């Protein structure tokens, strides 16, 4: 696996942008403004900013405008000329956003500063039906401000691991130590590896580029079972080991001569799958069987309800 | 890939224009002015600007006029004689904009200055039905003001990368360094490359023209999976690697002998596709299976809900 | 079994994050705001933070917004640039969260400090139906604060065992003592093993990485039976031993010549399963039979109602 | 039988944790808050702790939240980083807890101190129907405080027997005396055995580990019959002896020539079963027959109504 596939850089981080705006067009299917006054209020605010002053007492029963919230994603090292994608989601009573247009929404971050301006056409999908109050605009926001970053300062860069592991951190440190000279990398914990980098933006970029594509062997992570129980999904890891036991579950019986099937000890994932398949059960029954076994041991893994 | 296909220029940036206007004609299907007084108010304002003063107390039940918002796109280095396309979207209660005409809308930017004037005929499309409250006018706006730009000043131009990558930035810098002499380009971060350019508009334009068409080999970007879950779409990258595991999902069973299918370790995208296809599942089930696996590792990629 | 599969590290611990937020989009199926005023109140608070001040007296009957609680999981040694998964669960009257979007929720820990900010798109599953008021966002929260940790201090690390056992702790201590020199590890109790580690983050990480993958033979844990009685599941351990007895249960009779079946003494799990299967009973009857036997001895194991 | 299978250690004891919390999601099927005001009150308390102050006069008719009680199990020698399973049970009017999520419940012991914090996803089972107002979370609570224990102090450890017996205590003491030197173990009563242990945590752990796996022959415990009479179960011990008698029960007659069957003297459990089976009776009749015989002697065992 490449280093980039399991590790992020300390200075490279993403930021979240939010904003409020209006979507026009829509072929009807807009907000019922009698229940969403803020749509009309913000439309009037925009019109006043453009040069039209609507009288205070007005019906304002328009159905081609929907008030929406836009979520963006400030990319690392973003420049002013860059364009980023945005997600537009209806707020009030809008039935659909099929062919609407966003109107210059100023996107704001955690520090309440306008970082981008979003405007574009919504794309939504055409029984599993599509979500038609939520759309995406590709390159629908233009950045206006730059985050001051500390990349290229000092001489230590923290490669931050995903899915923390002392062994994986040691493997990454050793791989970098073989590639470069002695003392190039040093593991700080199960998640961070400090690499000594020369001063200067260019040389740091070159070193990170060389490091990122580098291949590292992945040690066996952990015996882990994932039970969702909300989407009816069960996933078992490669290192999951199963211990000999006996399981009895409602309405289940041996094929053949009754209930209380036996489960054999199995050190391989294929053997674990075969043993759990001999115990004929649906995934819904499988979750209960797995939890009951884990309560008694009998399952050499940790199961997480996800 | 050409440099232009993955990189923008620092001085070359796009601006967003907005405006409010009226669309006339429409074969009925206009605004219900009893619920949208601003349509009548702005029509009266336009008539007064033309020389007709409507009395204050009037019925104003006209159905051939629709109040619309126009969105434009100020192109880089735009001149006064240029014409740009605009998007016209209904505001109030208009049923359609099939054959309407826009009436000299002054388009405004973020700094509230009129940059273009938009006037033209709307084009809209003729069960998947077309959006007939949203249209486009080709060359429907004429520019009137020029943005002061800093292009051609100094001696450093920032080639700004899309889809930030330290390796891609290093590749671009190295390619430019091979093409030109030493020190021509220098990577500043994962997204910016500073190229040293001679003074003068003509020589900067020549250098950028020569650089833009240049071919650069694209390194493997990243193992990444995209799940939309709103349009029912799943996309997997070329570098997505799949680790051996066992997956159980509701109503799914081995073809053949029951639930809890096995997924083999696979380092190739074709092998990943084959392994996930042996697990017979619809895309809706595939999203849940992929998320559950990623929770347990078992999927050597990062998945983003888009 | 690997040491990592049955032991956690003292400094490596997980923390729980909580937060409150809003989900927008949803294709209707949102909160009935007449019964959940806090949804509208917090939406108004967010709008005021963005720059829109809704009047106090408003209908606020919007059905595209659902108030939700987000639960996160602060990983050990977490860095600021890291992203973690979150679980979004509806609070009020929301019918579904099929295609919603979370809006910058500040996640808080036990000490009431904001540790992460959560924003992303909800994924929910497509008779066993899926839970559609509960979803998960993968990498849907970005960390903002770092827990001060004491890892890499002192010279003693406590390997903490899961499923406490004096014999297992002694086995782990002995295995480490064979691998390293004398006095490297010392068992403190049935659950803790103190390993002497050299000073420094790098060397502690290296020692823990070497120790974690190490194989240790697992002694027979304990004779234990698990009865759930809520999911209808019975699990029996490998060490469960069965003593000779006679059992009579309602509507059960010998196959063949009446009630009061006999159960033979059996020192093997397979023989125990055969003896309990000769007594033809469903798991529901099996729980009562097992509890009744345990009341009389006759069952060389402890049974837990789980 | 291993010593661990019939004996607990004096210092090793379990503690019970309790807590109150909320479960969110649930696909409706939550509390009817008009009859359970405490659900809304505690939700408002949590929101205030998060930063949202609901007005005092509110409808609060939300059906996605259920007030629950969580029961945990503080394991012996528990550390701060450990995770333990919890049981979540509905309190008010909740119809189900199918896919809910627990929200940071502080678990409390007998001394009213917070010992763990519980948060996670509930797992419940999918005519014998499952209990869907009661679920379990695996590793759903993280410990925060450590019980001060006296293990490793003094030089005497009390092996405490389950199912008290003077003969079993003597057998355990003799077995330890053969394994170690003279005076190693001394029986104090029918339930306690004092073993002399050297000072120090490490040596006490080693001695207990060596002792725990040791095999000891189990003497015949006692002639005992268990009648449940609530689940219709009758269990008879291995030492149950039956004396010659005559029994008459309603609607029962000799197969063949009428009522008042004879029961032969029988010193073996198989012979006892045969004698009671010749008397053709259902378990319900068997309980009455056994109690009536025991009133007259005729049954060389003690019967307990369980």
């Amino acid at each position: 696996e490449r280093i980039r596939d399991l590790t992020s850089v300390q200075g490279v981080r993403e930021n979240s942008l939010i904003g409020y705006g209006l979507v026009v067009g829509l072929d009807g299917t807009g907000d019922q403004t009698t229940q969403t006054p803020f749509t009309t209020q913000t439309l009037n605010n925009m019109l006043s900013q453009l040069g039209i002053t609507v009288p205070t007492g007005t019906n304002m029963q328009l159905k081609n405008v929907a008030a929406v919230m836009v979520t963006a994603s400030y990319p690392p090292f973003a420049r002013q000329g860059q364009t980023i994608d945005v997600v537009v989601s209806s707020m009030g009573n809008a039935k659909s956003l099929r062919g609407g247009t966003l109107l210059m929404t100023p996107l704001k971050g955690v520090d309440s500063q306008v970082y981008a301006l979003a405007q574009g056409n919504i794309l939504v999908g055409g029984v599993q039906v599509n979500q038609l109050n939520g759309g995406r605009i590709t390159n629908g926001a233009i950045i206006e401000r730059e985050l001051p970053t500390q990349f290229g300062a000092g001489n230590t860069i923290n490669l931050q691991l995903n899915d923390e592991d002392f062994t994986m951190a040691q493997q990454i440190t050793d791989a970098i130590n073989r590639a470069r000279g002695y003392g190039s990398a040093t593991a700080l914990d199960a998640r961070t590896v400090q690499v000594r980098v020369p001063s200067g933006n260019s040389s740091q970029v070159r070193f990170l580029a060389d490091i990122q594509n580098m291949e590292v062997n992945v040690t066996p992570q952990d015996a882990k079972v994932v039970i969702n129980s909300r989407t009816g999904s069960v996933v078992m890891n490669r290192e999951v080991t199963l211990d000999s036991c006996a399981v009895a579950q409602g309405n289940l019986s041996v094929t053949v001569g009754g209930s209380l099937q036996s489960v054999r000890s199995s050190a391989n994932l294929n053997s674990v799958v075969r043993a759990l398949n001999a115990l004929g059960a649906t995934p819904m029954d499988l979750m209960s069987i797995l939890q009951s076994m884990q309560s008694a041991g009998c399952l050499r893994a940790k199961l997480e309800i996800i």
